[PDB]
């Protein structure tokens, strides 16, 4: 049986190659997670098919319906057998799906347009001239929603009520917003994605401040899956062989443009 | 039933209180892991007893006997129900015990006496004047023994054959050797312990270079233990509420002496 892998279009994790449409199936894609899926499949001994998540979201549970969307929903409702993506390990998710040990570390960070007079989250909260937001249906938004830290709850109170909306449907939308907004929009996103974008043309963005928290991405499977154990061990193996570090250098820093 | 917790005397994770002789049970100890154990037990709803590991080791499997020693041993052989300690998540351990998601990140790092002419593992490997070693029966030694990376295998070949021995039985022994050796000994140990020592008088050592790897400590339980699930969720919860960061600050940097 071929394993259905859910993932998401997110640079440099999963990207359509420049040549694609002349290629077929898995070959259409490239990136850290595409390479990772390959090794994971190799060491676990399964064939697989990469599919881009239908609704284009990471995964959150609807307040009223209690229905999960995104890649999380795909696993929960049996539409996919495994997710291999920049998917954040969190408590509410670990309650409904299984995560491997983390394959990559990250924290919530701030992206600004170069020159923006912001140095920290504290800076954002103490002012109103520069607007800021996060991705919808992801862990960063939930982070601010649930934070008791004074600075972060202040930020959340502002964001949830802002007008026009400060939330974005995709990471690319957030980044495009920062770039087009003359320094009047800052974007809250994970450090991994922030650092990648910083080293890409037009080289007009910048990560400011330290990370707001510390967590990791994990490969996820439906609760009680038979793939769970093998995937976890494979991740540990790849980490100890240095393959994960290798992949990271290949996709972040070998690919620098600035 | 009272949960038997195995841990290890290692600053600032677990230390004897100054007046420990006049105190009882769990009250004899203080430190990061003592604080963490209390929270874990509170959130999981069990009573517990802290016990220091008999042989003072973290855990390695004898090449010949195939017997596990240290904390891993206590778990494998049923002397303890859970280990809460700076116990590194590794593949060979994951095969015989279970680990929660990591509560703290670290990587192997280099400790030098200030002014030592070393900037990297590569630097260490290309020279002989400065000796270097690691702790016995731990993940750091196993990392070098197993590594295929040119630089790390080269270091291992030197270390395994060096005389007198470059290996030490305790972290404190390592640090003292760095301090006593006027620059001629470098010590390979986890970044967390390295960062801690850096902040203690006499302030004569420092961490140089980037980390050689990236991993974390996890709370360990015997394979198929009923505690596994609740402990994992507890770590994520405390992580997300910011407690882990607060504890690190308390024991590392708030008490800073340098
Ligand atoms: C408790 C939580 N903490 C951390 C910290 C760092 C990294 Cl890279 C991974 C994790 S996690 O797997 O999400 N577990
Ligand atoms: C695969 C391995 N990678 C990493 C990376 C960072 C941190 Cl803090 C923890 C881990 S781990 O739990 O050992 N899993
Ligand atoms: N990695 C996040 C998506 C990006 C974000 O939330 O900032 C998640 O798994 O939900
Ligand atoms: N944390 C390590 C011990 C310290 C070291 O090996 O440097 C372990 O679990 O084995
Ligand atoms: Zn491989
Ligand atoms: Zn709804
Ligand atoms: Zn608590």
């Amino acid at each position: 049986k071929t394993v259905v892998v859910t993932t998401i279009l997110e640079s440099p994790y999963v990207m359509m190659k420049k040549n694609h449409e002349m290629l077929e199936g898995n070959e259409r894609y490239e990136g850290y997670c595409v390479d990772l899926a390959a090794e994971i499949a190799k060491h676990c001994g399964f064939k697989y098919k990469l599919t881009i998540v239908g609704d284009g979201k990471y995964g959150a549970r609807d307040a009223d319906t209690k229905i999960w969307n995104g890649m999380v929903g795909e696993l929960v409702y049996g539409k996919a057998d495994i997710a291999i993506a920049p998917l954040t390990i969190t408590l509410v998710r670990e309650e409904v799906i299984d995560f491997s040990k983390p394959f990559m570390s990250l924290g919530i960070s701030i992206m600004i347009k170069k020159g923006t007079p912001i140095e920290s989250a504290e800076d954002l909260s103490k002012q109103t001239e520069i607007a800021y937001g996060t991705l919808d249906s992801g862990s960063t938004k939930e982070f601010f929603r649930r934070s008791k830290i004074a600075v972060f709850d202040k930020m959340w109170t502002y964001m949830r009520s802002a007008e026009p909306s400060v939330f974005v449907r995709t990471t690319a939308e957030g980044v495009a917003r920062v770039r087009k907004s003359k320094g009047k929009y800052a974007y809250l996103l994970e450090s991994t994605m922030n650092e990648y974008i910083e080293q890409r043309k037009p080289c007009d963005t910048m990560k400011v401040g330290g990370n707001l928290d510390s967590k990791g991405y994990g490969i996820a499977t439906p609760k009680g899956s038979s793939l769970g154990n093998a995937v976890n061990l494979a991740v540990l193996k790849l980490s100890e062989q240095g393959l994960l570090d290798k992949l990271k250098n290949k996709w972040w820093y070998d690919k620098g443009e600035c």
